[PDB]
C-alpha cells in the first residue's frame, strides 16, 4: 500500500513538479517530447487522473 500509487489530479504546477520528482530532467526530458506526448500526459494526468508510479512509466 504505497501512497505513490493513489492517483489524483496532476495539473498545472502539479504536474510540472511530479515530472520532475519522478522522471528527473535527466535521461528522458533531455529529449523534447512532442505535442502528442504532452497532450497524452495532460490528458492522462490532468483531465483523467493519475499515480506517481504510473507517470514514472510514461518516462520508462
Amino acid at each position: 500500500g504505497e501512497p505513490r500509487f493513489v492517483e489524483q489530479h496532476l495539473c498545472g504546477s502539479h504536474l510540472v513538479e511530479a515530472l520532475y520528482l519522478v522522471c528527473g530532467e535527466r535521461g528522458f526530458f533531455e529529449t523534447p517530447r512532442s505535442e502528442d506526448w504532452w497532450r497524452g500526459i495532460v490528458e492522462q494526468c490532468c483531465t483523467s487522473i493519475c499515480s506517481l508510479y504510473q507517470l514514472e512509466n510514461y518516462c520508462n
